[PDB]
């Protein structure tokens, strides 16, 4: 039933020779040199970062005055690009064997702390990317030591010879490839700089003019920061033009190495762009998520010593370790939020109304239960147990919870008035439970995605309305008997109202549970009803045979029928219109003026 | 102010001494091994194409040696002794090769096989190797290496190595003809002993080999690239499937476009469209070489507004990094990616005339990235090239019908010069925007632009069929005045304007002048027309001082009413209690 050919037969015959594995040298060029990085730029990186390792060396060499500096200049005559730097420079044995051999790294060989980049061997030849000559000129110290020029045309071969007038250091010429005169530009080598060598720790000169490098702000004492450093940084990083509403400065150890900032911006976001974020480091040098998907309005950075580089250094080498990463900001930034909640509500208020979209978002889009909950810890809203405008959370609703008590109720409704004065709401004021309101748009659908919190099951008053029919309907109305019509005067209204509604509702009742309202449309899945109609279902309308409305529907069916018929079916859309189940209003408005008219007289 | 060191002062004095590159082999060996791919999984991606490679060098071999010998490549996993095999029965390699081929970083025996190969010779475009570093990525995972061999001539012969600057080699019995490798996995890559992970890694990259892959007795990779077949050969049935697969869906494609194409590069590529509609609450087009995945979400190939294609596209000859993950930057790919743009844009034309129907439903649902498209880019070829897949609405015909920026310039006054637009909540509300009726008298078609970010698009845009685009932003005779003075004073807060006009079955409507202000008001300045015939309205000016309770409760509702079927106001939740009590006090 199984096709295989794997078998354990072969059997060493006789004895082995040992060899050494090789390499085809010329073709290595070939591969660094037009197949290594996706992007030609990236030489200015390399070489610059070879700069700063020279004045590493020689900055800790000297302990034990001398400037140190990188210096790039372009000459878009002559098709040149040059930087130099006034590091330890090397000797010849040290040119031929550094440059010479690939793969291999003077600055490995160097230990026996953290500020060094190379490590490969091979940033050197990225030159070749954009080049089909290269001279260095290199003078070391003090040491024996005369100057040398190395000299290549990429593709084989090098030539050494001493040298004078060389400066301690080193300066590498490229005469640039024809097609590659862009990196002759000012602005387009001074755009490579702040891109990728933005925060090296020595001055960079530009044709004589000093380049405006950064303090690696992440990698800081977060207390040696002031917010006006913060504001400069944030307009950095996220090339914006205001300011931060909220600073998170994140350093750990363990699980993983994470030096990270990231901030809220001011501004609202753009809606335009919500449908249309942070940058990845090491070693003050970029990578090219990081963040879940609902956390993409953070700017800043991040940077791990625990993500591991490929040779080009723009992929990064572990996925899972990605995805803990993530894992452990997402817990980060969930408690910084909570913690700005605490700290300051109305400010929180504001960034609730600004970003919360985006909390709905992620409790939606997750599948981990733990994940949505954590996130809905961020969720606001209002009570009937509290004052008007008072925000609150899930969490105070659950400890407010009677020990007995095992579900969470909600009621979805525009704002504060509506929702206190809803005839769900009215219907739940009979019972002993705490109400939340929610006033934003998709709350409803957060909340039915959510499905439960803390192990408590989340039901909206229009669901549990329903359900109390399947229960012992043990519930007392709020005019008295003498207020309402009699049960034969009941059953001769519903008995008409089912007639003159046959083909639009399940079944008509009448409700012990409403007072201010003459009636509500029911529907169990409430919820998911009102959410199917994002551009004909098994609706339940409950008649209060106290409202002054009702009473007077059941005496126009015999006193002017056609007018009862006419104000019944504006009930049925009143109620439909509350229940928030109803179609394009604008046709109703005709049946409602020819009512209004008719009831006027 | 400057400050600059670099000086033309250097003089060589002395000789040359010449010197030829090296490489440090160890350390090599190391990077090639560990820093070059984004995952260790790539090991069983590599060690496939080389069987491939292996494969069809064999049937190359046999168009004109004739020999048979099934061409298969079978993978094994032992979760006890924590080891991965695969075998292929491809041409194998003698001694020699054995030693040039895995011995030499960069040395690619299947290099110089394709430099070698008559042009058109069907192996030129697949065989995948290229670079001579592939299999040393089994070091990644392995502890130790062992690579059994046999040649199609003539010993059979076992390679081995912990991949640390030396390897061995002996000769062996019974090597089947082809190639052998035991991978001896660490400990912390175990993970690639277990079945279900190798199936995995084989079905994300290597899932179009041409050749059959079995995997501990059992077969795998049971998909064809249809990308490769000639697009008439394929039926609706087969891509409503690959569709299915390549963008994990389980819907329909709507659209389905299949291009190939050979300059400026080897292009085989089938782009959908989806049925259903993106929501907030949430792939790509794959990048293919050779049949081997370069990237599940291909990133440079496409504009970003076209990323709502689905599908693949697959080039022999595209310049790939060293990794086989990205693509190098090159003329030819800007090329190709604005080859594709034209190419999807005239396709999508296309389908507006073949079925208007289904285009309009099209772009109701994908119109956004067109705006977002002529918004983002910054070449007015481009945009006017976009553009004309815009749909809008017209004075000129009624409601739900649509027209094209081409079909409005086409019904245009003889010489006339701009082309008008107002953007506008609604129909209702554009037809009476003080703004309207004065190019109704002017030019007198102008189009009515309801969608969100309309009007930042034809603003970005500025400039279609080098034509400018730019907005532009009964009763007795004074009983009505007794009425109409004590309806401000009851809405001193909301309106502004209270005017009177002849309506016919409405009481009064809802009118605005700027649809900028309209716009916001919906996520205000109304005027409030009123005809002095209505029975609402004698009947207002009534009980105004009879009932005054009764007339400011009939006063809101004439309102409310009129907001609503101006659109302004589409969730009438907060007037329904107050119209129960109006309605209560009405009926006595
Ligand atoms: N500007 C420089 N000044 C002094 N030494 C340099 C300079 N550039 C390169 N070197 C030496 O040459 C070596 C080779 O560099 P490279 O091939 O880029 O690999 P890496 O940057 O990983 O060391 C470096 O390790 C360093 O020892
Ligand atoms: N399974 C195999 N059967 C036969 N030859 C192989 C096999 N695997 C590798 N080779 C040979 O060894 C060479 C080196 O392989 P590799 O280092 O992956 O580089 P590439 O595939 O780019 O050539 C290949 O070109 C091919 O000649």
């Amino acid at each position: 039933t199984l096709h295989n050919i794997i078998t354990d037969t072969e059997n060493v015959q006789g004895s082995f020779s040992k060899h050494e594995f090789q390499a085809e040298t010329k073709k290595l060029l070939d591969i660094v040199a037009r197949s290594l990085y996706s992007e030609k730029e990236v030489f200015i990186r390399e070489l610059i970062s070879n700069g700063s390792d020279a004045l590493e060396k020689l900055r800790h060499r000297m302990i034990t005055t001398a400037p140190m500096e990188i210096h790039l200049q372009t000459d878009s005559v002559k098709g040149t690009f040059t930087i130099q730097d006034t590091g330890v420079g090397m000797n010849k044995e040290d040119l031929v064997s550094n440059l010479g051999t690939i793969a291999r790294s003077g600055s490995k060989a160097f230990l026996d702390s953290s500020s060094i980049i190379g490590q490969f061997g091979v940033g050197f030849y990225s030159a070749f990317m954009v080049a089909d000559k290269v001279e260095v000129y290199s003078q070391s110290a003090e040491a024996d030591a005369p100057g040398y020029k190395w000299s290549s045309d990429g593709s084989g071969v090098f030539e050494v010879a001493e040298a004078s007038g060389v400066r301690q250091g080193t300066k590498i010429v490229l005469h640039l490839k024809d097609d590659c005169k862009e990196f002759s530009s000012e602005d387009r080598v001074k755009e490579v700089v702040t891109k990728y060598s933005n925060f090296v720790s020595f001055p960079i000169f530009l044709n004589g003019r000093r380049l405006n490098t950064l303090q690696a702000l992440w990698m800081m004492e977060p207390k040696d920061i002031s917010e006006w450093q913060h504001e400069e940084f944030y307009r950095y990083v996220a090339q914006a033009y205001d300011k931060p509403r909220y600073t998170l400065h994140y350093r750990a150890d363990a699980p993983l190495n994470i030096r990270s900032i990231f901030y809220v911006p001011e501004m609202k976001p753009s809606m335009f762009d919500v449908s249309r974020s942070v940058a990845l480091y090491s070693r003050k040098i970029l990578i090219q998520d990081i963040l879940p998907k609902w956390l993409r309005f953070l700017r800043g950075v991040v940077d791990s010593e625990d993500i591991p580089l490929n040779l080009s250094r723009e992929l990064l080498q572990e996925s899972a370790l990605i995805r803990k990463l993530r894992d452990v900001l997402q817990q980060r930034v969930i408690r910084f939020l909570l913690d700005q909640s605490k700290k300051d509500p109305e400010k929180y208020a504001r960034f609730f109304e600004d970003y919360g979209l985006f909390m709905r978002e992620g409790i939606v889009t997750t599948g981990e239960q733990s994940v949505k909950e954590d996130i809905a810890k961020l969720l606001r809203f209002e009570s009937s147990a509290l004052p008007a405008g008072q925000q609150t959370s899930l969490m105070e609703y659950s400890s407010r919870m009677k020990a007995g008590t095992r579900n969470i109720y909600y009621l979805c409704a525009p704002n504060r008035h509506l929702a206190e004065h809803s005839p769900y709401f009215e219907a739940m004021k009979q019972k002993d439970m705490e109400v939340l309101f929610c006033f934003e748009q998709f709350d409803e659908l957060t909340l039915l995605h959510l499905r439960e919190f803390d192990r408590k099951k989340l039901i909206s008053a229009e669901t549990d309305i329903v359900v109390d029919h399947y229960k012992e309907e043990k519930f007392q109305d709020s005019k008295p008997a003498s207020e309402r019509l009699s049960s034969e005067q009941a059953e001769d209204l519903l008995a008409w109202m089912r007639n003159a509604l046959v083909q639009r509702v399940t079944n008509i009742k009448v409700t012990p549970r409403l007072d201010t309202h003459p009636a509500m449309i029911t529907v169990l899945e409430m919820g998911a009803a009102r959410h199917f109609l994002r551009t004909i279902l098994q609706p339940t309308l409950e008649i209060n045979t106290g409202h002054d409305l009702i009473k007077k529907l059941h005496a126009l069916k015999d006193s002017n029928p056609e007018l009862a018929q006419l104000l019944l079916e504006q009930i049925y859309d009143n109620a439909m219109i509350a229940a928030g189940l109803n179609e394009d209003p604008r046709p109703m408005i005709s049946r409602l003026n020819q009512l209004l008219t008719r009831a006027l007289e």
